């Protein structure tokens, strides 16, 4: 019932692509509504701060789409509060990070996702979100 | 209108996971006309066959979903072909690759790709369809 | 006579192993009381936190105890704080981070340790107050 | 005419080398009056505060000195909120990175920064203020 | 109850730290008294030596405490023969290694060692008895 | 007093940016004028020549401003030369090599010389005089 | 009771040692008939043939004898249609690998198989055949 | 006299650079006509064609132009074919491969190769034809 | 006629798989017998006692069957020891060593063994000196 | 109408292989006037001279065969002179690099060349004078 | 005075280069003569006599010429021994390392010796004598 | 009868240890009347001047001791060129290398000389000189 949507940063300055965060939590709430599910939209520029939600997250056995910006290829501490998760965790990039840099090649996260989405833009989210009803 | 789903070795041996081959471009086709789209799934063995298939895409200009397999990790060929396609191209995996071994982590064709889905199962194909309708 | 026992993320959630931060605070605690010591222990996923307490110890130059989790293998910010205490750094890994992942097996903060306890639950914690004690 | 100046961990601590943050500040304040500019000068232990300046920055146009301390070598997250700048972003290290461990030769910011002072002392500073002057 | 301590090459040269082998031998021995266990300390330079100590407390299902010397580093037979022990591996490095060359920084014992001890002097040795003590 | 500045391969090719090699000497002559400085600017492609240069300076234990163009990457020679000067050593690049090749990103001078400023036009130069000056 | 002997490129080439593809038929066959086996030889430079009758083998749970010739080190297709087999793998090479270039060293087929053997010339083949008889 | 010329994929694509496969074919039979030899230029994406014309070279003890598209860079069934070719083998690129990936600055077939061309475009073809001529 | 076969540390461990090290002499001493051989086994966990064993052997002219255990993997010793034999050197893993840790894949005996026979058990013993037999 | 030779150390040895650096001047030189073409073609074992042959080629606008010799595997410096050429430059080994030590097999040149010959003989030269002739 | 010769694993085999190891003893003894030292030469393939000789060595504070054989490459214990050696430690070579295989060109001894003799034959031992003699 | 010695830079400089360069000629001279050798020693920071040096030694088929400073471990010219000689290559270096940096422990010339000795100081020369003479 409940999806829980975790940025991390800098995607408060999506827009600053057109498509700002808070259209970005309209679009995925309405998505949410039409699959009759709820969605708890969150951005946070703090690991700390995701780490957070990521607890509540596991506590409440809630399902995770999770895009962690650059905190992906460097944060163990994230992974390892993921790998807490017992619902889904799926994993989004907007950008596909393979047309990159090398180092946006490896994600931490990954491996302990259930599933991964990069580079559908700002869609992933919902294809995400229709992943998650339908299972 | 025409999305080209293309599966490399051995996706001929889904089932043998419940879901068979046969079931999966079923519930692509099903799903293929709910988006008003039409959907050529196609499967082989030969690395030559898939290039051949992605040529004629090429040519069409029209948007491939594309499982490669094995090939995925080790053919460059593969990659060259799709990087001639001018529509989208969309990289398929049925299991989370990040969780095996560490050689399955690279991708030869995730870098040319518009955008890549691995581990949400043959649901994966489903969802890159929706992508490329909305699209 | 002051032993800072330094806890980075998540350790709060041990338990949710049966012991619990709380738990630990409180063998810890009795421990030092039985060594004649008095221990400090305070926890958090903050780097930010964890680096203004280290920086404390350092200025009071008190020992410290220090578990980073995940920061361990990632974080120069926290070996370069660290680099500063002078009084005994003992670096503590509750699980062995040798039998994990290989990312695990490296520690940014082991060569400026004064020494490293890994594999031996949470007593490594009152083994350390024990060292830093009879010392 | 205004300038960031912008130093993460744990450039509070310098002095505890005689020069301390506050003199820092002074001393960058006073070239920066002699230069015809502004300079506003931030630290903090805290990525996601040193993120949010440098979206300021972004969105002011304005330019960034900045002296990441350890997470210079770490963060994805602080080069792509830095990407983001459209003025100039000089990197500044106090000591000579090059003559320490290996790990510290590498930096995430340097291929995003449009130049980089290192070693210099504390009048890397400077002489970046006045760079930004005659440009 | 019966505890062994083994020690590899060149740990007979404890002293020529003013601690000697012998010393060492006495205050594990005392330690060891005082928790109510008997320690059988062995030390030699031959690695075949030190295998069969090793086999005898797989077979004997003792506790061991493992200072391997440079073979820790080096020796994959030692490795496997400890792989077999049922009871619990300790071990233990005097100095810290991760403050020394790259090389002593891996040790083929750690992934299957209970856990490990390194930087805290000889009484490294003490405290891991004491683990043992308390298990 | 004096400043020797060395320029190796291909910097008499600057022009060829507007400002020529001859502009370079007359600003860089300028700047140590205004400094109470006299600014000794010399341009080789021979490594052999500037190995004398360098030597001579050593001798005479005057700083050096060093642009090794390609030899910075490549020659062991130059760095031992340079590891003889007792007077400063300020390594200038024109370019960000950072956002090049990842050859450019490693320097055999870096680590030997007093400080690096890279990314900063011909400016760098009169930049390190200046810190020479305040020295 | 039935044994597939199965040959990728170019082994059809023995000969052009002495001994010829069909020479080593014949062998196989005999020493076969001896154990009381019958053995299915089978050679071919296509990929996709050698997948498809591994992929034979696998539906009728029957053993695989497997020289892979060059595809060992290069592909993943084809170990992941050996990781279907429920009976034994055996891998051969008639050559000794580890004593040619590196790029030999590696297989991707070894750690699926059951067992290797390499460098006993064509005898390997009967030794595996060996091995399968009295198991 | 004769001369084999064996292109892999997708090298039936050149034009979809105007000139197509034919053209190249064409070029190819005139320049041979021109030197007395007669070409036999043969185009497949499937790597056993490839090798099939390989051994018939090599057993003609005719030489091998050949440029192997993406095969070049994995197959090393393809060098152990060519490796058998006693008359010689010219490796030919279209486009100057080592300004591209690095990836493909790496060629199993080189290393066996009588001589490598690369980037002078489908000249290449022609200049490898009148090497042999000339030999 | 003569056939010696090594076992290094700790094969004399077998058992403790239910076949014991004397079982295996026993099996190796009956299929020498059938084969017309004379098999002389030999153990030990000293590197010393195999060196002063596979000299004898080079000195007799008399093939080797070596299990080294894991100084397969560590000892250059041993493999030039090995080197100076002119008969036969078959290496044996009982173990497939490529579906265990990266460690295990290299051998310092392979490339100057006749061949390498793994993961066959006990049988590997057997079939080698079959090999031997028919040579 | 004007084409470079440029021959780096030690190609003044070539003969002390038949040919002479002589001949090879005469052999390019008929080639050259057959082409309609003049060939100035200079060989040096300075660096320094070369890339003083390289900056006038560079003004001139003309074209470059170069053939490095060593210096194409270590000088940076040299890549960058021939960075500046707006002419083509193609590189040219006599012998097959890639046959030879692994070293040998990286080029600083290649990337920024217009296309690469080796491996065949003097010749390469007279097809690189071909190629520049037809273009 | 008193020069201690030591010779690892398997320099007993010297001859079976037609100098024994006796020969070589002789030559050793005479040329120590000759200077005026006296030559302990002592050989064993066991790396814990050598242990011991070396721990000798260092209570003695006498010089000691080392050929380890194989055990240069692989054993940080002898490395640990040798380290605390106060006279100095010639490392030998008889063959030149450097032209074989690469693991070769490490050694764990050469970065604690005083120098190292390679390729040179028997008469490095002479050569180190005579260093020894003229110190 | 003569001896080359070929010192590269900066070995001008020894001296500015007390040995001074001329010093080092002189011993050199002397060592090499006293065994009967003539010894034309030289020295130059030009790669191309020692080059030419070595060129004319390949040619006279003279012996040749060599300390190319820096340009040991960076120049491969200088290798091809000292890879020609027929006589006898010492390679030479007065400080041992494996206790600096570890870029000084890798040498493009030791594969191709003789003989290598390094850290003996000045001494390697007459023990060098010493070899030749007794050879």
């Amino acid at each position: 019932l409940i999806v829980n949507v975790i940025n991390g940063p800098s995607l408060g300055r999506l827009g600053r692509g057109g498509t700002t965060h808070d259209e970005l939590v309209a679009l995925i709430e309405r998505e949410a509504a039409e699959l009759g599910l709820k969605a708890v939209v969150r951005q946070s520029d703090s690991e700390a701060q995701l780490l957070d939600w990521i607890h509540q997250a596991a506590d409440a056995a809630e399902p995770v789409i999770l895009n962690a910006g650059g905190l992906t290829h460097t944060s163990v501490a994230l992974r390892d509060a993921c790998a807490e998760l017992s619902a889904p965790l799926i994993e989004v990039h907007i950008s596909n990070v393979h047309a990159r840099e090398e180092f946006r090649r490896h994600s931490y996260l990954s491996p302990i996702a259930t599933g991964v989405i990069v580079g559908l833009g700002i869609q992933g989210y919902l294809l995400a979100l229709r992943y998650l009803a339908e299972h």
